[PDB]
């Protein structure tokens, strides 16, 4: 036996990670719930934890990047960094994080319609907002803002997750053009994002809208914005047939319906997050500042 110095928290060793449960396989990675148990004493920290499927030099280095960025970040409504874990006697690269009971906000609204009503609504749009504000003092563009993508904790509290897209914006620079093969969340993209590949804070914004849109259609089957430009744009193109709709349409207005049940003051706020004028979108804090306020204007 040997002598041990444990001054790094965020070193996770691969022998104490214990496998609870598969949580989900995404395009290039996949979740697991684990438990940390140092002791051996089966009982430990309840995580989160990330891996690759496929370590190519590409995929390792955005992991990496992914992970400097959630590590980079510590906010309460921003998913919790807690370290990493290279697996495989040193080989491999798993991520450490948060594990939030609830799942995404998507499967929470559709699940927990009991537990949900516009009070509920607002709390999270403004959590989401203060997160987003937070991103940019870091001057990051996430790129994929959607409900899937923001997770809930409890009742009170979801937290933004999925940074595995996250662009750095350089000091004297403010949109990021990204190239990209495969498939995009074109739903979710604002127009420069869709016609030249820019996204930016404002690119945010408008997504931030959709994911407004989102909330307040409580996920319901017909209302996702895929079925509802769908329907607007004839259910059965296929291809870019698509895109090329989708973008003639929204730069001509075509916009996401105003939810059934839904105040013209929160619709409101969604088409100022869908304004072509890239400059003309609000930011993340007049967002929380006027969601607030639309809260504490309440009776109660
Ligand atoms: O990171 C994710 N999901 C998490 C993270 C932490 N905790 C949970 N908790 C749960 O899934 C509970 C419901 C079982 C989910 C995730 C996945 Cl797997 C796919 C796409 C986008 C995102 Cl952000």
């Amino acid at each position: 036996s040997g002598a041990f110095e444990d001054r790094d928290p965020t070193q996770f060793e691969e022998r104490h990670l214990k496998f609870l449960q598969q949580l989900g396989k995404g395009n290039f990675g996949s979740v697991e719930m684990c438990r940390y148990d140092p002791l051996q004493d089966n009982t430990g920290e309840v995580v989160a934890v990330k891996k690759l499927q496929h370590s190519t030099e590409e995929h390792l280095r955005d992991f990496e990047r992914e992970i400097e960025i959630l590590k980079s970040l510590q906010h309460d409504n921003i998913v919790k960094y807690k370290g990493v874990c290279y697996s495989a006697g040193r080989r491999n690269l798993k991520l450490i994080m948060e594990y939030l009971p609830y799942g995404s906000l998507r499967d929470y609204l559709q699940k927990h319609k009991e537990r949900i009503d516009h009070i509920k609504l607002l709390q999270y749009t403004s959590q989401i907002c203060k997160g987003m504000e937070y991103l940019g003092t870091k001057r990051y563009i996430h790129r994929d803002l959607a409900t899937r993508n923001i997770l809930v904790e409890n009742e009170n509290r979801v937290k933004i997750g999925d940074f595995g897209l996250t662009k750095v914006l350089p000091q004297d620079k403010e949109y990021y053009k990204v190239k990209e093969p495969g498939e995009s969340p074109i739903f979710w993209y604002a127009p420069e994002s869709l016609t030249e590949s820019k996204f930016s804070v404002a690119s945010d914004v408008w997504s931030f809208g959709v994911v407004l849109y989102e909330l307040f259609t409580y996920i319901e089957k017909s209302k996702s914005p895929p079925a509802e430009f769908m329907r607007m744009i004839g259910n059965d193109k296929q291809g870019q047939m698509i895109v090329f709709h989708l973008i003639e349409l929204l730069k001509n207005n075509g916009r996401l319906p105003r939810p059934d049940g839904c105040p013209d003051e929160i619709y409101m706020i969604m088409t100022e997050c869908w304004n072509n004028n890239v400059n003309q979108r609000p930011s993340f804090r007049d967002l929380a500042l006027r969601v607030d306020q639309i809260r504490d204007n309440m009776a109660g």
